[PDB]
């Protein structure tokens, strides 16, 4: 099932659009009990949509590869994963701390669902991560403690931020239906894909485009090392009004 | 969770297998996918305890995934991943207007598509970046090469789309501790745990001109994209200039 527990957390939470306008509380589960004992259940009935919490992110995954786009009294089903409602992305992490520390940490904050450490494909620390709490009211606390306060993980004072996640959809993304409905597409469809020719508008527009594009890029490199440079510096500074008062009473 | 006539044991079906015992042959690991149907391809560093192996479809990956990760096998756990998709790359600078299916229309003239999308917000609204997988690494070299040689665009509007390698971050697995090297800047980091600074002390001070430091840094990026914006706002009703009127001689 799931060893050690985190059942019928968020990441356990599925979602299910396009439910036929005749479905009841029971239904629903009779859908998903070949999963097992459910947990939280909702339906809004007359938006024709419900959600579901099974014990493990196992079941919720077999479930929705299973129950996706399958058929119930004419209607094709939306199975997707819900979208987290109490989730933080932190930065400015010791490439030292780990998905253990770093949910130990945030735990004085409320019970935690779980916490990572996002990693490049060499598997390096990238210095941010996700808190994922339980409740909305954990979260709260958290972003305010640590957006009013210093909250610090290691020996070495790298303050964490901490933000409200982004939460961007890549697996359905901009379907042509929903495109279609605009005044603008018509006109932008009438000229097709295609690489400018040297000689038309097109052309020298886009070269020159690009070259700002380019510029923007440098422009932004800068910014980050001198802000990168400043950083290191202020180490080196703050080290005598300080360390040497400490030299001082030894 | 099928779909007739839907490209089938593509990337997005191939599995990385880790923790296998060193006494594995092809046969033993084709039953184990025995029931997720016909299989595909596959690889076996039986040296490495690890292999791979494409089924029939999305769905029945997921489920082998979701069934057989952290299951025993001969004395180990088997670790079961998504393996990393090969032929892969960030597009950004979309219309808004451009989509799943055009994405795909427009690079299929590269070599076959596994894939477009666009990346939408929770609004569902274009956020400009969007990625492209195709079968074959060549096809997504290609399609590189000629797009950033040339200037490629996919609608009405010339907006060029530029195409970067897609960098791959991993959410799932994480740093775990086991694998923090307790090298010495390690338990030397953690002779300190957390905290809350407190107003005098160091820790406070140089955290608190850390975050000023790092404010700063934010707006004044926001500052470039500012100023590049109105340049490319310039530059837009400049060229609008140079030619419409070209076009009025057209007319
Ligand atoms: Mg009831
Ligand atoms: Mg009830
Ligand atoms: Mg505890
Ligand atoms: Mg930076
Ligand atoms: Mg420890």
């Amino acid at each position: 099932r799931r060893p050690g527990e985190k059942t019928y957390t968020q990441r356990c939470r599925l979602f299910v659009g396009n439910l036929p306008a005749d479905i009841t509380e029971d239904e629903f589960k009779r859908l998903f009990a070949k999963y097992g004992e459910p947990g939280e259940v909702f339906i809004n009935k007359g938006k024709g949509f419900g959600f579901i919490k099974l014990e493990s992110r196992a079941l919720a995954e077999i479930a929705k590869a299973e129950l996706d786009d399958t058929p119930m009294r004419g209607r094709q089903l939306r199975v997707r994963f819900a979208t987290h409602a109490a989730a933080l992305s932190v930065r400015n992490l010791s490439p030292y701390v780990s998905n253990e520390l770093l949910e130990e940490a945030f735990s004085q904050f409320g019970p935690i669902e779980r916490a990572v450490v996002i990693v490049d494909d060499r598997g390096r620390s990238t210095g941010k991560g996700i808190v994922e709490f339980a409740s909305k009211p954990a979260a709260r606390k958290a972003f305010e403690r640590c957006s009013e306060g210093v909250f610090l993980l290691t020996t070495t004072p790298r303050p964490v931020i901490v933000e409200p996640l982004e939460q961007l959809d890549d697996e359905d993304g901009l379907p042509e239906k929903l495109a279609q409905k605009n005044p603008m597409y018509q006109k932008e469809r009438e000229t097709p894909p295609r690489f400018a020719q040297h000689g038309t508008f097109e052309y020298e527009y886009s070269q020159r485009w690009k070259s700002l594009d380019e510029m923007e890029k440098q422009q932004r490199e800068q910014v980050e090392k001198n802000m990168k440079d400043a950083k290191d510096k202020l180490e080196s500074e703050m080290e005598d009004a300080y360390h040497e008062h400490q030299a001082n009473l030894l």
